[PDB]
């Protein structure tokens, strides 16, 4: 579902893909 090691957004959200392209950490914030 995501590339490893690619920063991409979801939402307004920014999301860091895990190794196994399995998994993401991600820092929420608001759309406008």
């Amino acid at each position: 579902s995501c590339e490893p090691g690619r920063t991409f957004r979801d939402r307004c959200n920014t999301c860091k893909c895990g190794a196994d392209g399995r998994s993401a950490a991600c820092t929420l914030r608001a759309c406008p």
